[PDB]
RNA sequence: GGCACGUGCU
């Protein structure tokens, strides 16, 4: 047949959606890392499934032309930046045709036009979170990433696609955590203190939020580090601690405890205010997601009498940068720091018309339509796993005309998509946003309307 | 190997 090690030479003929690699041996199809279409490769069989995968390459016969061929880039490709590989335009192109081919394959749509996706002027240093584990290499604690379903650690300090402040604080808590002498963690034992550093910085305002990712509650010392690091980042406005205690892929535990300064930073979003805590949801790229909201409230085409529902509305970012355009804002929140976050944000701000609940969307949803609150647009922001078909159903009951769909996952959204259309919502823009340049993540504004004209 | 309600997308 076909064995589990065997070089074989295979012309790669397209991409999925992660950034393989796509081939076809014998009957079956592989996914190949790394290589790109147009390209023929010698192929070194990883792992024979029927009727899937996998394969390495071994040899480059022909290499593609949008081909980026950066080894700093091919260091970081699984782990950081999975399609870094490929050219920046053709990232666009590629991210385009995705939405496209998943509105024909999913939803049967190929009568509306969508845009081609809106990228970034300078893609590169742009996110405002890091999340880094730390680990002892060579008895030396390290920081770096991890690749693709692995745990072991590679080390870097310059991060390519994050603000490169975040890296400097990264790399000075290494050094501290050095001098200071806490233990790093290891897996393989369950030995030692430090798991990971988490750190945002408002993109804005410039604030800083370090978090320590630690075994055990006691860290000697601590508050002498902290001072420390304050003195060189005096940017930082908050320290906090998340204590971890199991074995587990998970990055973050239960309890959460103040170490120094406030619990939240401060970043500006749409000329506003907003106080975000360590577990809250921030988009990382600031400047790209201020184009994304742009862009939905544009296509929702917001006056002074709508009502707006802000589902999955974290902290309040999308529904609070329109509540003073409008009559009413109702948000629905899973996470309780993020909602007690909007709450804040809303007095903050002086918006006094903005009602933020603590629920999931599809039973805040039911709440809303026996309550008989009559929205004008329903503005969603799901997860990956997109709507339930229980919030559809409920969303489109209430009689809204319009509806903003933001997805990070255009599988799902051409799915919930499909089910809009069979309750009257016909789909009339769609416009594609680079929100995560240098990886696959593709990120989506639709509109979906019951009015003819819009 | 992953993902979405024993096949559907990747
Ligand atoms: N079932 C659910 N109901 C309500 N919120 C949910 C949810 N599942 C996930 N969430 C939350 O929904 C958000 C998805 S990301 C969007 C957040 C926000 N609109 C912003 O862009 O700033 C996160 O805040 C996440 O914690
Ligand atoms: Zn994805």
């Amino acid at each position: 047949m076909l064995k589990k090690n065997d070089i074989v030479e295979v012309e790669i003929v397209d991409l999925t959606h992660e950034g393989a690699g796509v081939a076809k041996v014998d009957g079956l199809v592989f996914f190949v890392e790394n290589a790109l279409p147009s390209e023929k490769i010698l192929m070194r069989v990883l792992k024979v499934n029927k009727k899937i995968g996998f394969g390495k390459v071994e040899k480059y016969l022909v290499q593609s032309p949008h081909r980026n061929q950066d080894l700093d880039l091919a260091y970081l490709r699984s782990g950081i930046a999975d399609l870094g590989h490929l050219s920046y335009p053709e990232q666009l192109k590629f991210k385009t045709k995705q939405v496209k081919d998943s509105l024909y394959k999913i939803a049967g749509i190929a009568d509306v036009e969508v845009a081609e996706t809106l990228g970034m002027e300078h893609p590169v240093k742009y996110r405002n979170k890091a999340q880094v584990p730390v680990r002892r290499v060579n008895g030396v604690l390290e920081t770096g990433f991890f690749r693709k379903n692995s745990h072991n650690l590679m080390p870097l300090e310059d991060f390519f696609i994050q603000d490169p402040v975040i890296d400097q604080v990264v790399v000075a808590l290494r050094d501290l955590l050095r001098r200071f002498d806490l233990k790093p963690y290891d897996e393989k034992e369950q030995s030692g203190l430090i798991r990971n550093l988490v750190v945002r910085r408002g993109h804005y305002s410039g604030q800083i939020m370090v978090v320590l990712v630690t075994t055990r509650p006691k860290v000697f010392r601590v508050d002498q580090l902290i001072e420390q690091v304050i003195k060189q980042f005096p940017e930082i406005v908050s320290v906090m601690q998340n204590i971890n205690d199991q074995n587990t892929n998970a990055i973050f535990g239960k309890e959460w405890r103040t170490l120094y300064g406030q619990d939240y930073i401060t970043d500006q979003m749409l000329g506003n205010d907003f106080q975000i805590a360590g577990p809250a949801f921030y988009q990382v790229n600031t400047e790209m997601a201020e184009k994304l909201y742009q862009t939905a409230i544009d296509f929702a085409e917001l006056k002074k009498d709508d009502v707006i529902i802000d589902a999955y509305s974290g902290i309040g970012t999308i529904g609070l940068s329109v509540a003073k355009h409008v009559k009413e804002v109702y948000g629905v929140e899973l996470i309780p720091e993020a909602v007690e976050n909007s709450q804040k944000n809303a007095s903050l701000n002086k918006i006094t018309n903005a009602h933020y609940v603590c629920d999931t969307a599809e039973n805040a949803m039911k709440k809303w339509l026996k309550e008989g609150i009559q929205p004008t647009v329903i503005l969603v922001d799901p997860p990956r796993k997109g709507l339930t078909e229980s919030f559809i159903k409920a969303s489109a009951q209430t009689g809204a005309d319009r509806i903003a769909y933001i997805s990070c996952n255009v599988a799902t959204m051409a799915r919930d998509i499909k089910l809009y259309q069979e309750l009257g919502y016909e789909l009339k823009k769609v416009q594609p946003v680079d929100l995560f340049p240098q990886t696959h993540h593709v990120q989506t504004v639709a509109l979906l309307s019951k009015l003819d004209v819009d």
